[PDB]
């Protein structure tokens, strides 16, 4: 799995590119603003499209959590007299680099990052805030994966968070006196959040118009922020791409793997969790950052649990306790119900798993009853109930297409698994607890090769057609994979549209715009309660409203919960 040498130097070569190209468009005009915590330095900054925007990096909104705060909630930061300065980012979250397969990053990482063409608008704007995805493993708020050159053409503010990744940010231990609960990355975001609420009207940010939005893990974080009390109406927009907190890859119940994690690490002594949080406290963080791959077992790895630490449920209360319940009961109770909601995947999700899938060919047997992928709750814990192995059928219809399963009908069978399937029990468990706030699909169905971004070589997609998971990114975000591209090329006008879309919605909270290219003829109708068929705006060259394609196999994934309709 380790990514190849090519594109090593390839990675290499681009990333002196990227310093050489940060020099060159940064500018002599710095500006201070205020915050609650003190005066922070900001600096201008040019794009490709020869824009220019106000650049603040590195404001912390939360202590350094080293130390005795490994683990741990999030504390505010202290404030500092004079003038912090802000022109230049922070470390991201420890994390392995998937290119140089080596670890990378810092403890101290708890960072926000601010974006404005301008900072003294005449009337206020609307604020966006961008929460990464990367699996709560991997990912970061800098300029050379998610840079503002394209949102910053719209008068908008943008804010880039980071947050705590693996078990850095989701140890969970069950012991109440330890104040390990879990979730730490989590309430860092919350933390994040209360920074912008109380600050971004010192950008020209509306503090009464904030939209959360976010792709894959940045997705699911996105709808754990509108399912939390901890954040009862911070903002007021909620966009979740390909993802959100009911996807199985998105919870795990994590408590017993501290453990496992402390022995990969070399800890000698007994199963008990003040003693393993002991060891894990003194440990390099690189150490553990690097073992954590090794954390699952064979079974927990055939059951599909994909990340060993996790959004978690809580064992016990605290004050800063985010997700006290399992997220399909938090959903019945969330307030983030009713603020307009859009949400939407691309139109070949499972793409995403070509590189597992090429080292592990034997995967596509697992087609054959498919039960390793009937819902982990209705399932049996060998998968072999005969109630189980009729699940699996229920599935294997759905996606096998032939006599013998193909790559095609395994990548097809996870866009389902992992993105569809959770995207519609969400959507029918939220229209049983809301106020009636509008809710908005997209499909997002624009292949290109002509720009992309990294993810595309993680997914060894070089060559390979079709809109994978992650493939969208390349139109909202510069990344140092970019270029400068024609105005009237596909691309630039994708660009266009998506950035003109979001913006529109963060806005309103109603996507359309008859200011946006191609949608002069577009009627983009909200899902109600009693749609027995999703509508959608396909994103493509063209813009249409469709009925949801994946609509038939998305019933035949309802039907396993026949005889379970609570557990739906
Ligand atoms: B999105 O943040 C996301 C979803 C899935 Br499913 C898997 C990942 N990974 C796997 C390997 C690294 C990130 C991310």
């Amino acid at each position: 799995f380790n990514v190849s040498l090519m594109e090593k130097l390839k990675w290499k070569i681009k990333c002196i590119e990227n310093k050489f190209l940060n020099y060159r468009l940064t500018t002599n005009e710095t500006v201070v603003a205020e915050t609650e915590y003190g005066k922070v330095k900001g600096v201008k900054r040019l794009t490709v499209y020869d824009d220019s925007y106000y650049s603040f990096e590195g404001i912390p909104y939360a202590q350094p959590p080293v130390g005795e705060l490994r683990f741990k909630a999030p504390q505010r930061p202290t404030p500092w007299a004079g003038v912090r300065d802000c022109c230049n980012h922070k470390d991201k979250s420890v994390q392995v680099d998937f290119i140089t397969g080596k670890v990378c990053g810092s403890e101290d990482c708890l960072y926000l990052s601010v974006y404005t063409n301008n900072l003294n608008p005449e009337t206020k704007r609307p604020v966006l805030v961008y929460i990464h995805g990367g699996g709560f493993i991997i990912g970061e708020n800098h300029r050379d994966m998610y840079g503002p050159d394209y949102f910053i053409k719209k008068d908008v503010v943008l804010i880039n968070i980071q947050y705590r990744l693996g078990a850095l940010g989701f140890l969970s231990l069950n012991s109440e006196d330890l104040n390990v609960p879990g979730n730490a990355g989590l309430k860092d975001q919350v933390m994040a959040l209360r920074w912008i609420k109380n600050n971004c009207a010192n950008f020209g940010g509306n503090p009464d118009n904030i939209t959360v939005f976010g792709e894959s893990a940045g997705a699911a974080s996105t709808h754990y922020m509108m399912l939390t009390e901890q954040t009862r109406g911070l903002f007021h927009r909620g966009i979740l791409m390909s993802g959100n907190a009911i996807c199985p890859w998105a919870n795990t119940q994590c408590q017993h793997r501290a453990f496992t994690l402390a022995k990969l690490a070399g800890y000698k002594g007994e199963d008990n969790d003040k003693d393993v949080l002991e060891f894990l406290m003194k440990a390099k963080p690189q150490d553990l950052i690097k073992l954590e791959e090794k954390v699952l077992t064979l079974e927990e790895r055939t059951n599909k649990v994909m990340f060993p630490f996790g959004p978690t449920v809580e064992p016990y209360q605290t004050a800063d306790c985010v997700l006290p319940k399992h997220p399909r009961e938090m959903v019945k109770t969330a307030w983030g119900n009713s603020i307009p909601t859009m949400m939407g995947n691309t139109s070949y999700e499972g793409l995403f798993f070509t590189s597992i899938l090429k080292q592990m060919p034997l995967l596509v047997k697992e087609l054959e009853t498919c039960v390793n992928f009937v819902p982990s709750e209705l399932a049996d814990a060998e998968r072999t109930a005969p109630e189980t192995l009729e699940m699996g059928a229920k599935i294997k219809k759905a996606h096998v297409t032939g006599e013998t399963p193909t790559a095609d009908n395994f990548m097809d069978l996870c866009s389902h698994f992992y993105f569809w399937f959770p995207m519609h029990r969400l959507l029918q468990l939220r229209f049983n607890h809301t106020s009636g706030t509008p809710v908005y699909l997209y499909r997002f169905d624009f292949d290109s090769e002509d720009l992309i971004n990294p993810y595309r070589i993680m997914r060894s997609g070089r060559g390979v057609k079709g809109v994978s998971h992650t493939d969208e990114l390349t139109y909202f975000f510069w990344n140092q994979l970019a270029k400068r591209m024609p105005k009237e090329s596909r691309e630039y006008k994708t660009i266009e549209r998506m950035t003109g879309i979001w913006t529109q919605f963060a806005t309103t909270g109603n996507p359309y715009s008859n200011e946006i290219e191609g949608m002069e003829n577009v009627s983009w109708d909200p899902i109600e309660k009693s749609d027995e068929v999703y509508k959608c705006l396909n994103i493509s060259d063209e813009l249409k409203m469709i009925d949801v394609p994946e609509m038939g196999k998305i019933k035949q994934w309802e039907s396993m919960f026949e005889k379970h309709r609570d557990l739906f």
